[PDB]
């Protein structure tokens, strides 16, 4: 009966039952529109995200995969899922709602207005890397972390959020040829992607938060790529030709006859793109954003690099339980399997 600002976009009625009132439309996720309401329970405002995912096959995969991690993670750096609303049989189910803490903004957001100071550039990375720990922990990988999946509140408490590219990290089968075709995010996409690589590796995660350090740092996204193939020209006029030891970790020799097309490129110096960096943090972002992944820094190195010392606590920095070892590919199924999981996932917020 509740509704909230008509128009398009998936998002006319907006049915969070009697414990979600006062609705204020914030925008449009990926499924539907999100709202901040009032959790009659807990007495704060909370956001809700209304899922219609059931039409389209990737929709339910995405929407699967991000609520079966959520529901496992728990985690400061990582939102959660406090409840789920939907209808209580799956013939009657046509929508589903998921209830988070209320974070008032996001990096994309404030970077588009806000300069950060040192302080805080260095506090959002040790928060990154603090909730990526535990990701990588349970062998998960992000695969699409950017500035919009990172949430804030209004103490700068730093969330990871959308879980719907997500994988079971699998380095022996992470080999694939020249130019595959790949879903994450442009700008935040490893070299390796567009050379040999399916984006299974943790080092594919670093790559992204590099990115989004040197985000941090100036306002502007390091790699712009208009297209596919503009996204590794872009790495590389930065990072200068790779040597010949990294290229011949490249096999494929469509990828390594591509790179030994180009004309020589050298390095364009960390501290004349980013003239006001902290030296430390520019020695991090070089090691997070190094071409080969099996020498760039794991999360663990990370948090121990001296830019961080003032933060670093390796036994504040948890981990998880056990790895997760269930499906997260889910391309087998029919559209009848996916509704039915979604269901059954989402069940104990159901009274019952
Ligand atoms: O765009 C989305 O998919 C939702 C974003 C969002 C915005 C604020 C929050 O507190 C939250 O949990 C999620």
């Amino acid at each position: 009966a509740a509704g909230a600002g008509p128009e398009m976009v998936r998002g006319q009625v907006f049915d969070v039952g009697p414990r979600y009132t006062n609705l204020s439309y914030i925008g449009e996720g990926a499924y539907g529109m999100v709202c901040s309401a009032y959790d009659n329970v807990n007495k704060v405002r909370v956001a809700i995200k209304k899922i219609s995912p059931f039409e389209h096959q990737t929709y339910c995969q995405r929407t699967l995969r991000e609520i079966k991690i959520l529901l496992r993670f728990r985690h400061e750096n990582i939102i959660g899922i406090n409840d789920i609303i939907r209808a209580p049989t799956i013939e009657q189910m046509k929508d589903v709602y998921i209830v988070q803490d209320l974070m008032e903004t996001d990096l994309y957001k404030l970077l588009k207005t806000q300069h950060l100071s040192n302080d805080h550039i260095c506090y959002f990375l040790y928060q990154i890397l603090r909730g990526l720990k535990y990701i990588h922990s349970a062998n998960v990988l992000h695969r699409d972390l950017k500035p919009s999946n990172l949430l804030l509140n209004t103490t700068c408490d730093l969330k990871i959020c959308d879980f719907g590219l997500a994988r079971v990290a699998d380095p022996d089968h992470d080999h694939t040829g020249f130019l595959t075709e790949y879903v994450a995010t442009r700008w935040y996409r490893a070299p390796e992607i567009m050379l040999n690589s399916k984006g299974y590796t943790k080092s594919i995660d670093i790559w992204s938060v590099g990115c989004i350090l040197a985000e941090m740092l100036s306002n502007r996204p390091i790699f712009p790529g208009k297209h596919y193939l503009d996204q590794l020209n872009h790495i590389l006029g930065i990072l200068g030709s790779p040597s010949q030891e990294d290229l011949n970790c490249i096999i494929n020799l469509k990828a390594r006859n591509y790179l030994l097309s180009l004309p020589h490129k050298n390095k364009v110096p960390w501290n004349r793109l980013f003239p006001n960096a902290d030296s430390k943090a520019l020695d991090l972002l070089d090691k997070m954003l190094t071409f080969n992944p099996h020498k760039r820094i794991e999360v663990e190195q990370a948090l121990a690099h001296p830019y961080l010392e003032q933060y670093y606590d390796p036994s504040d920095e948890p981990i998880a339980e056990a790895p997760f070892k269930f499906d997260m590919e889910l391309d087998d199924l029919p559209k009848e399997k996916l509704k039915e999981l979604i269901f059954e996932e989402t069940a104990r917020f159901q009274p019952g």
